[PDB]
């Protein structure tokens, strides 16, 4: 059809229209935005893509980025619907996009940026599905892809053949193609909203402050992830030691910079891929190998100077955060937690817990933390010292990161809106102690309780929508509420007050100074302790 | 009468017999246990007391130790009625008796040790009057005096005319004195109970610790007090500089630890008392100049170490501590506190407070420490921020050394029982703000809510006698629970489930781990962190 046939500057591109719900969409899968970083593009920044001829055919779903695959639980649900689904490959670098039928004027367009760890990810999962949203909240959606692990954040600082953040490049130039482009499909480049979950939020944040991804986008959206969390982010100088370490493990010749790239650049992907974890400088659980380096050039200075002077993109934010974020961490991490166990925690377990989650602090900051996260008039219960844990993984590494990202934003930003997200979905299949899980929020700002065939409950199909409004109508107005709407409001987040909102069930309530002091002391005593030591 | 004559070693005493509720009971009053401690003798150790010939007259009270007396609210009942009621003197070594009437066999002793911050006491004071327990219980009661101030704990180390720690000794002496004749007004040496409060009871703990103390007395209770606080010693070179500084201010000549002395010894007590306070080291609220020194004399070691290895008198013990302790010193020494007045306390008097109570914590600690007990979910709750203060000089103070006294004691104990009083009599005449004050267990414990006329209620009247048994049951027992009485039973002190009991107008209820998050804070991890800086 015409429908399906679309001219970009690029070259002319086929779609497919799919069914959704009661209706049918039109799609265009897999569409290129630069030249694949096979051969010796290994580890470089992307390229813009040669404009091709002919038709191309985005009727099927591309390669997925090469990267660990987790294997823990085969056939698991639970576990494997984050595993890549589609043939692997260097060359993934490619996007898709669900758009109305019949295809808009110019409306609100919104670009995921999956995201797991830095290491992982896919914009083919089915979770990550965008007819649901396209269809149900009439928007061009977008998902795109970038290269993780070693592929796209190995750091030589120096070299010009392997700088970091290169995966974080791969993500601008989608930008950019959407930017310049997304027009012909309908949608309005004045209003794009960039939206990603964990690794994905912590990019989402890192463009908001980079300078050259900064005019690229209208708003944005973090999901448990702010650009500033501790794991997010290293020195070009840890760069650059987890660089070579990897060359070690792999019998490279570590003598000549250039010659540590070669070796690196003739080795088969999943060789770099089994290696990849063996360069972590510490016992750990919530820390990743290549991940984005503080260069000086994607990131002027330090994030904390940017947070602090205001240099960065003033727009309007939503973020949020998870009921239990560690849950799922500690169960892949830590000793004493089961999948197929209640997994009480021992005090004895309770203590290696707590080392492995703050790898960077001596005995006194241990204590500090233990002091306060237990419970001392029933020290020794199974279930303190399990949930207990939760709470510091949690704390750490998602929750108040992204609370000091959010103070220190909105004292510039032009509107933030916070939520606390803590339903449980009726038919999750990971054990009940693990509670409202990481990542599990994503099903539901993607519309999946509105397939039958899934088992949702009605209250749940219901909060689905109402998500779905939020996110959408906020992506185009730069507020989640309905401009008259008879529903509660969705307060602003003020350094004054600074309330927030459950996102659940049952009727939206409003709280005000989420775990305020649990993060007063993992945002300024923890720190100021460790740096007198 | 005969009743009213008895022949110490020392000499014949005469007494007086004393109205006491329906009945009438006898006392000697101020019998000398030492030679008065006036002229040169000021400063030194105290001299058994030379027999006399003929009858003295125990019929009147005895001079009180020279001392500060407490100004603050002239005529106010609440202060005064600590302060000095008897004419105050050098020569203030004597010691009184309350006798049953007929004179017992052979019964019970009860010796009294009244404190005050170690710069002001008086057995004199009507709140410590004997008769009601004396008769109510059928047990000999003795209160004694010792020397308060630069006249009781000066301490020039080395001299032999000003060692520290002599107060303590007119202690000893009263307690051999008690030792050597109680038997003669019927009381059973081989059972007398040394029992004090606040500076009292941190005597009454010096005592169970130091050798030669050690074999005078049966057991033991201490009230708001344990030896271990952080405001009842210091070391002989802190007492040195202090006993100095003393002179400096007085025009001394620091020239010679001789002359220093000298000078010392001739001026007027009151000199002394007025520049008294002028040695303290920093500003800081619950601190007194002139304190025990751990000498090695009269302390082998530091007193850790004793706690530690079990150097101690192993007895049954009794101790205990008020709801709300800091209370009483902040409204003293706190800015930000008024008797007349609500006291709420701003963030900026709060912070102010803070430093006063804990006076060698650096900036790290303090933060530790408001970290602790600031609220944060309302940071700037008037009253929040008062009673948040309470707690930390009570539990800073005596709350947390006391437990910590206590578990390393019943270690090695032949019984240990913990009370927490908590009521606040009817007809206090301090503001309610300050709640259960420091202090005031002790009318109850010594009877007064039996006497009409001081207007306190019923159920109060019967709680007296509950406390008043207790505690004489013990002190004959070791236990203060009755054979076989239909009642509760006050639980002994395990270091396994380590109970305790609530001691107030409504039936007792048994507790466990009294504030034991708040002082694992104090008693560890506080120390370990000033420690590290
Ligand atoms: C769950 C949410 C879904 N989304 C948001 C996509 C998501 C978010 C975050 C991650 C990263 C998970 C981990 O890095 C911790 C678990 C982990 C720990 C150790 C290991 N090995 C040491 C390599 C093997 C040990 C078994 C592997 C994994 C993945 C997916
Ligand atoms: C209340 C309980 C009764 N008993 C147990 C007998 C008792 C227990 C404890 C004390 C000591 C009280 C103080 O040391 C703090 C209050 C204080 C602070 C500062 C000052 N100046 C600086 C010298 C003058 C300032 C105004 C004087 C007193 C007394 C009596
Ligand atoms: C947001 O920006 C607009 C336009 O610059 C301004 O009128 C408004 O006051 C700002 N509001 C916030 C949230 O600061
Ligand atoms: C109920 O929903 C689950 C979750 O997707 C689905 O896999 C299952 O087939 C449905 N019914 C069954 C067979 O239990
Ligand atoms: C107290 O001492 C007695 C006699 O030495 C002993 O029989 C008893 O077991 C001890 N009890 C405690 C409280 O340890
Ligand atoms: C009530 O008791 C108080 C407290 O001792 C006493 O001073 C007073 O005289 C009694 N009655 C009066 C006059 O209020
Ligand atoms: C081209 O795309 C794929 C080839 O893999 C296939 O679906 C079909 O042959 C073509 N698409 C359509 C529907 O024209
Ligand atoms: C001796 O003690 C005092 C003297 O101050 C006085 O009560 C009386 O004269 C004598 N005592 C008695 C009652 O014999």
């Amino acid at each position: 059809h015409s429908e399906l046939l679309v001219n970009t500057k690029s070259g002319k591109v086929m779609g497919t229209r799919v069914p959704v719900l009661s209706s049918h969409i039109s799609a265009f899968l897999g569409i290129p935005f630069a030249e694949p970083p096979v051969g010796n593009m290994r580890f470089r920044r992307p390229e813009p893509k040669k404009p091709w001829s002919g038709v191309w055919n985005a009727s099927t779903y591309p390669n997925n980025c090469q990267q660990y695959v987790d294997e823990q639980f085969p056939g698991f649900s639970g576990s494997e619907m984050w595993n890549p689904n589609r043939e692997m490959s260097e060359d993934c670098l490619y996007l898709n996009i669900w758009v109305p039928s019949p295809r808009p004027k110019s409306t609100t367009v919104m670009v995921w940026i999956y995201g797991g760890g830095f290491y992982s990810g896919s914009s083919t999962l089915d979770v990550y599905n965008g007819k649901y949203l396209a269809y149900t909240e009439e928007v061009v959606l977008v998902s795109l892809s970038y290269r993780v692990g070693a592929f796209g954040f190995l750091a030589l600082h120096g070299s010009q053949e392997a700088p970091g953040n290169v995966g974080l490049l791969d993500q601008r130039m989608a930008l950019q193609w959407v930017h310049d482009n997304i027009q012909f499909f309908g949608g309005d480049p004045k209003t794009v909203t960039i939206f990603g979950e964990s690794a994905g939020g912590a990019s989402v944040g890192m463009h908001i402050l980079s300078p050259g991804s900064r005019d690229l986008f209208r708003r944005a959206i973090l999901q448990s992830g702010s650009p500033n969390c501790p794991w997010a982010s290293v020195s070009v100088a840890e760069g650059r030691r987890r660089a070579v370490e990897l060359g070690r493990n792999l019998n490279c010749n570590l003598n000549s910079d250039e010659e540590l790239i070669h070796c690196l650049r003739e080795k088969k992907p999943q060789e770099l891929i089994d290696v990849e974890w063996n360069v972590l400088p510490f016992d750990s659980i919530f820390r990743f190998s290549f991940v984005p380096v503080i260069d000086g050039e994607f990131f002027p200075t330090s994030l904390e100077s940017m947070l602090n002077s205001g240099n960065f993109k003033k727009t309007q934010i939503l973020l949020g955060v998870n009921k239990d974020e560690g849950s799922f961490f500690l169960l892949y991490g830590a000793p004493g937690f089961s999948k197929d166990s209640e997994s009480k925690i021992s005090r004895e377990d309770f203590m290696s817990g707590v080392k492995l989650s703050v790898p960077h602090a001596n005995d006194l900051g241990l204590d500090a933390v233990t002091l306060q996260y237990t419970d001392w008039m029933d020290d020794n219960n199974g279930i303190k010292n399990r949930d207990g844990l939760d709470d510091i993984v949690g704390d750490h590494n998602v929750i108040c990161p992204l609370m000091h990202f959010v103070n220190k934003y909105t004292k510039f930003g032009n509107g933030t809106y916070l939520y606390f997200f803590n339903h449980r979905a009726s038919n999750l299949v990971w054990p009940e102690w693990m509670g409202v899980i990481h990542g599990y929020e994503i099903e539901f700002v993607f519309g999946l309780p509105l397939v039958k065939e899934l088992n949702y409950t009605a209250e749940e199909e219901a909060l689905s929508r109402r998500i779905m409004h939020y996110w959408a109508t906020f992506a185009k107005t730069g507020n989640p509420n309905e401009p008259h709407s008879q529903e509660s409001k969705w307060p602003l987040f003020t350094t004054k007050e600074q309330k927030f909102i459950d996102l659940n069930t049952e009727p939206m309530k409003v709280h005000q100074r989420l775990r305020v002091q649990m993060c007063v002391f993992w945002n300024q005593f923890l720190p100021k302790l460790l740096n007198a030591t």
